[PDB]
């Protein structure tokens, strides 16, 4: 889309109505806290009821306009649908949908685990589509934004994360296609895809113990990208990563072909 | 993987045992016919037994070492699994698995069509994984090859094909990751991803009603790439397309990051 | 770094600008744009007769002043003396537009070392001499150098070997001194312009057949060069087709230059 | 051009007739030594007869079919032309021309040394053209090869090497253009451009002292990769301590656009 030709400021999120998924820990939790400090209305979700309550209480302490949680698993597509409808009622609308959750993923070779492939596709990809469809009427009303959190393994191939990579590549294909559609149909909803290197969440640090950028800063850069309506955000400890992983030729060919 | 350092010869397929899916029409049918002319053993599949019988009869006329069909839908993951077992039984093993079928797809904006997204992911992606898992023991025995048919819309973003693009991107992520795993684990099974522009199949010509490439030639280039164990085949009417769509920097970064 | 503003013609009002190779083609069009913007201009080329016509039209168009000095850029003494004279006449210098080339036609290289040498002297070395002569004045004004180059100064083509050598040399030289000015805190911008086929008389005599119809307008080309210089852009890419200007860019080069820059210690210099 | 679709073998250089310029020290000297070990005929040049004589002595001991030197400065285009003729006479022809010399260059900011700029252009660039013109008839006879030694600073920009970078960029523009001309004119002479990172020659090691702290690649290995690339008729050789450098500095998009652009124009004319 057309990004905002503006400097980010935290007041861009003041009073904005934001869903954050996968917000009980890791990057999602940090995004909830940043949003709370900016004075946003937030609804957080994950499976962990008790941790979500603690996240909500801290968001209120930090200055959230309001904060609520709804607990459930994004394996359940009915839950996903119902979640968005309830979150919208809790906030009186929706300005930004931050899709961040994933199913449990560790480093292993692919041997015959079709169940993990299916579960990864359902939780990491299909649930994002279901959430988007449920959110789109509200986002069209607010000229809002969808933020999709992805990965280096969603842009290039790695061993040991085959099922995950499939799901993150699928997000790029799906959301980059609907971005093109929203441009031609003049739907004023931005789509931001975030491509992350190694981030120091507990999940990642445990996953890479047998082989990191700060999660607070990562979370802020994701929000900034969404607020500025950027097509993509690249975040890593090293500029070697963020500068070289970019594929400007793809965007050029998409334009020239159109 | 390492591609064979030699020119293609049709004799490379003589007596080879090959599965072709989506082989009742389009590129799949043309691949069956080329394989037949080369004296391969072929097992073809699609949903329509009537059309498949016609393909088998023509394959035998053309010189196939043997030809059989098994009809079913790749919506049914049990069928996918049992199909590979039966095809292997019929031929006495498997040298090449050509994964080509897709669910019916036309050009349309995405609105609230979760059904098509799920169907596309199941038929176009998950069934390919199920088929690969079922085929891998036989392919390991033969040091064989997997050929995955994909698309320009599986490498860059287009409007009007969101569900389809998600599934084709997913293929790239998944199969490119397992390719990395087979290299580190020294599994001698090659994986070839084919990226196709507009090809003059009846399906395509109806869907787009620019220059369309001939399906006979397309089919042959797919077989050549698989036989030569190339990582990727790019095929289009124009060299502007096949040369510019390639992304060598991705392959370089994957290597550097390893 | 480039100015984060839209171009306005008032940015050149009262500015003191040299344009070389300005008797015809893109250089003449640049002089005309500058004149319309109310700049002070000094133009040069070998031919006094054609330069007279450019100066007279510049005055009609509303130049603050317009003058020519004729000479050949084969003569490095002329190059040096020309800048001193032009700057003294105008009372300073804000922009140096380096645009001239030696006469080049399309042909296979045929042992004509004389042409390789002449290309290197006129198209490349004279640009360096002009720059050295201008830099004190440009430092005084926090001014700009604009170097006009070519698609054949970024990728290789047959039939223009000597010319391409000279334009590649400009990129290597000027891109290196740009980096030096960054570390030495010299506030003089350098803009390298990469031009496709432009409908100058020279180009239209050189090319063949339908290629003539694939040329971009010289008036527009000239304005984009001036805009790039005024905005202190590092590079300007101009062509009749977006397929050209988008695909010919090599962003990986600037990325690697940046990534490589931390590994040397400039404190000695 | 089309590279040979085969693995390098040292016998590819046995009995071949090779010129190496700038061969009294550094990479050039190492190239002479590898060629000698492969049983090539070699003629080496540089300004210093004393250092050239030592190279020839070692080449003869290593097993060169023959080894000679001719001393002179490549500032003198007359010497350049006459050198190639004499080298050709000494060997009875020419199979490979390796152009490697440069004028003395150190790291410094550019101020006003137009003399250094001109000398760089004359020694590092124009003399290569003169040598090529002199050699080409012999190379056409043998379906031979030209190897042009260049630099990271001949592909991307660096401060402190402005005059040198201009000359190496010029080599790319010129020799890449002639490669295209040889393709349309059906001249069966290969051109290989070599792009080198930091190599542990005495010149480089002295020059970067205190400025740079990175790995330097071995000059012996560098020299061998240059010969291999030339022997295999490759368009470009990239050599560095790190695969990060050699893989990322290559620009396949340029080669693709040149090809696509060529399909649009008819070269029968001019
Ligand atoms: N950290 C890294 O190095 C990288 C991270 N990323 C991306 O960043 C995002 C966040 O990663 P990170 O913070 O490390 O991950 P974490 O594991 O810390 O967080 C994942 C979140 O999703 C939730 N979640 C897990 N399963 C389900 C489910 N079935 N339904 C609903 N929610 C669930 C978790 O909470 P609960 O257990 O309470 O349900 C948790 O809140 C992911 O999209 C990921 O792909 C990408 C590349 C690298
Ligand atoms: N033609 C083109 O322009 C392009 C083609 N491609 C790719 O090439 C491949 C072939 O395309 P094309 O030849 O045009 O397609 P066609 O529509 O001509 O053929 C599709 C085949 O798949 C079968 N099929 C459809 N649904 C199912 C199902 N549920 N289970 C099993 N088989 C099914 C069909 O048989 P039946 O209906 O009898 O089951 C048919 O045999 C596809 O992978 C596609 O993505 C990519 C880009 C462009
Ligand atoms: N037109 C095109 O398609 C392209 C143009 N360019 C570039 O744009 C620039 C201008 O091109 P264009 O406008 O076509 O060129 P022109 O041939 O129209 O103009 C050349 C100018 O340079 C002068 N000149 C020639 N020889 C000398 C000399 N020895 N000393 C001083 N001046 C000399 C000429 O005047 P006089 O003869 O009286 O001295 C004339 O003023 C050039 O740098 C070129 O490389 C790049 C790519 C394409
Ligand atoms: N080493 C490195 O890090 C890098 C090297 N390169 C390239 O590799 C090539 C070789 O470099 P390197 O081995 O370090 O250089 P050296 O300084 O070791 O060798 C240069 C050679 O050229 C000769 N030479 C110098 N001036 C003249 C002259 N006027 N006429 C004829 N010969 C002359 C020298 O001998 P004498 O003085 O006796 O004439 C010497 O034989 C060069 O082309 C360079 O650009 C590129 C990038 C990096
Ligand atoms: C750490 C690796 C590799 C990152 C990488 O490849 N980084 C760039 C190159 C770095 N190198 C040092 C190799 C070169 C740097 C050049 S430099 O010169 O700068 O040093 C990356 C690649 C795939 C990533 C996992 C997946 O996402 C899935 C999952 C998501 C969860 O949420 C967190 C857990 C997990 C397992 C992720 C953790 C981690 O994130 C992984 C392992
Ligand atoms: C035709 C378009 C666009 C192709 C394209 O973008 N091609 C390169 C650019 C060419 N230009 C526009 C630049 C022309 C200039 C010529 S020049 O020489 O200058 O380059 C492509 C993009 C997506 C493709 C569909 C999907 O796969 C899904 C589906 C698969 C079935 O199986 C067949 C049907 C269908 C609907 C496909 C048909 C067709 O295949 C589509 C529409
Ligand atoms: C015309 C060619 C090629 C341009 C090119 O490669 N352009 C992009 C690709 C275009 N395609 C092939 C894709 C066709 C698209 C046609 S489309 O209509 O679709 O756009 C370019 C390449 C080198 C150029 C000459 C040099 O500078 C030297 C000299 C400078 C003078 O000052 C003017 C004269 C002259 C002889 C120049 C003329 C012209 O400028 C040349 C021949
Ligand atoms: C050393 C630098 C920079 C090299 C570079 O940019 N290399 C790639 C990047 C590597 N990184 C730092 C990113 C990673 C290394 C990780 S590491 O573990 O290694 O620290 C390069 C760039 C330009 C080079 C000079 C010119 O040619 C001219 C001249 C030629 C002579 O013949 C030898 C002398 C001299 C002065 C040359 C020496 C040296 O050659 C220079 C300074």
């Amino acid at each position: 889309q057309q990004p905002l030709n503006e400097e980010f400021r935290p007041e861009m999120l003041q009073g904005k109505k934001v869903i954050v998924t996968g917000a009980s820990k890791g990057i999602g939790r940090e995004m909830a806290y940043h949003l709370a400090k900016m004075g946003a209305h937030v609804v957080v979700t994950a499976r962990s009821k008790e941790t979500l309550q603690k996240v909500v209480s801290h968001c209120l302490e930090l200055g959230a306009a309001s904060a609520h949680y709804i607990a459930g698993t994004m394996e359940d597509m009915t839950f996903a649908e119902q979640f968005v409808a309830q979150a919208g009622k809790l906030m009186g609308g929706l300005d930004m949908l931050i899709l961040n959750h994933i199913t449990n993923t560790s480093l292993n070779l692919f041997h015959d685990d079709i169940h993990h492939v299916r579960k990864s596709m359902e939780v990491n990809f299909l649930s994002y589509v279901v959430l988007t469809v449920a959110a789109l009427p509200m986002l069209k009303q607010s000229n809002g934004s969808i933020v999709v959190v992805s990965s280096l393994a969603g842009k290039v191939a790695y061993p040991m994360v085959a099922a995950y990579s499939a799901s993150k590549f699928a997000l790029d294909g799906f959301f980059s296609s609907i971005r093109k559609e929203y441009s031609v149909s003049r739907v004023n909803v931005s789509i931001t895809l975030c491509v992350l290197g190694l981030i120091d969440t507990e999940t990642a640090m445990k996953a890479v113990s047998g082989i990191a950028a700060p999660k607070e800063e990562c979370a802020l850069e994701i929000i900034k990208g969404g607020a500025l309506r950027q097509e993509e955000v690249y975040y890593d400890s090293s500029l070697w990563t963020t500068l070289l992983i970019r594929n400007p030729s793809r965007k050029i060919l998409e334009f020239l072909y159109s």
